[PDB]
């Protein structure tokens, strides 16, 4: 089913990897939607595995390419009144956060909205304001940013929370698929430029969080949500009301998720964070295969996203990998995970 998409983004070789003279073991064919990884020893050319996805982005792919292929078709649905999710999944250091958030280009050269290094979040907020303005619709934008760490929920947008008070999740009595997270702060964004300070405060609150908690931000899931209340009036009479929602999910690093058949796999995958990643896999698979049992309850992440994941929706996963020999096992495990989420057969060579 086309409503759930799985894509892979390979990042360029970094400086660490080039100074270790790491080998480049990954090949991405965009046209064939294939990613092939040399799986064997230093000299073994013959030995390679191939996987097929909805899309594949090689190392020269820029932020804009990712946004237009993956994001923009989804944003169209959100603005049409739906509730949609995009995940970034992958080993620590592979670009989950670069993809979701992005970076500032050097010197002064860009307004934040025009910076080509922008990731999904800034691009999305920019487009919501620009597009709804051009359409003449009346709208408002609200945002919240929830972090998940050791099963505890944290609001990163609460200035006065300060800091590490945990929120409380309840089933929503008025929504069978919904939860209410008690005291989660949804900030209203009156003017597009305000997101910058809101999120800059979020980052400082996030930096603080790292100073007390163990391996924070590699082990945490971050859920950014934008809700848009929109009102249009048609040519003849009608006032029209729609609520769209977009979840942008930067997942805990996948480094301890094993490939199948791995020696120590159970031991490595122990702990709440690793199991939440696996639970998510199960939910996605069950949604793709359309099996009746989809286990949303077995993690906090999937309880929070159930409402989005289970409706008339678009859901994409961006699986980020390193090109390097330093990363081989983690890259293969990421591809296996992505492949298990949505099973796409290799086309004939
Ligand atoms: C053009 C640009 C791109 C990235 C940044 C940046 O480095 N940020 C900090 C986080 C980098 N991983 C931005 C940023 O911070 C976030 C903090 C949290 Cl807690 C969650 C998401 C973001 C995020 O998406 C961004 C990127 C951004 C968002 C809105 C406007 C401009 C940039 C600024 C708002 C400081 C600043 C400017
Ligand atoms: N597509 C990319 N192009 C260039 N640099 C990238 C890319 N993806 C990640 N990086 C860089 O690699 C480092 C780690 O990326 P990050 O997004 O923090 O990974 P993760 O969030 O998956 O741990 C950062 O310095 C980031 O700037
Ligand atoms: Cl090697
Ligand atoms: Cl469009
Ligand atoms: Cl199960
Ligand atoms: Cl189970
Ligand atoms: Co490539």
């Amino acid at each position: 089913g086309k409503n759930i998409q799985v894509v892979v983004r390979c990042r360029p070789f970094n400086l660490a990897e080039r100074k270790a003279s790491a080998h480049s073991i990954v090949e991405c064919d965009p046209v064939r939607k294939e990613v092939s990884v040399r799986t064997g020893g230093l000299a073994d050319k013959s030995s390679r595995k191939t996987y097929t996805f909805d899309m594949v982005f090689g190392a020269s792919t820029k932020q804009i390419d990712v946004y237009r292929s993956v994001v923009c078709p989804i944003l169209d649905e959100v603005i049409m009144g739906y509730n949609c999710t995009i995940f970034a999944y992958g080993q620590t250091g592979t670009g989950k956060t670069f993809t979701m958030e992005g970076e500032r280009s050097p010197n002064e050269e860009y307004t934040w909205e025009e910076d080509p290094l922008d990731g999904i979040i800034p691009r999305t907020l920019h487009q919501i304001f620009e597009k709804l303005t051009d359409n003449g619709t009346e709208f408002s934008v609200k945002v919240s940013l929830l972090e998940i760490y050791n099963e505890e929920l944290f609001d990163l947008l609460n200035p006065s929370s300060d800091v590490s008070e945990r929120l409380q999740m309840f089933d929503d009595p008025r929504n069978k698929r919904g939860v209410i997270i008690k005291g989660l702060e949804e900030i209203t964004v009156h003017n597009k430029d305000e997101v910058y300070q809101i999120l800059e405060k979020g980052a400082a609150k996030r930096t603080t969080a790292a100073t007390l908690m163990n391996a924070y931000s590699s082990r945490s899931h971050s859920v950014f949500s934008v809700t848009i209340h929109m009102k249009e009036t048609t040519i003849d009479g009608e006032e029209l009301v729609k609520i769209g929602k977009l979840n942008l999910v930067d997942l805990a690093g996948s480094e301890n998720i094993g490939r199948s058949g791995a020696v120590d796999k159970r031991a490595r995958e122990a702990g709440n964070i690793n199991q939440s990643l696996l639970t998510l896999g199960r939910v996605i698979t069950a949604l793709v295969e359309r099996t009746p049992h989809v286990p949303y309850r077995e993690s906090k992440l999937t309880r929070i996203l159930q409402d989005s994941l289970g409706g008339r929706t678009r859901t994409s996963i961006i699986a980020t990998i390193s090109p390097a020999s330093l990363n081989l096992e983690e890259t293969l495990s990421t591809l296996e995970y992505a492949h298990r989420a949505k099973n796409i057969l290799n086309k004939p060579e």
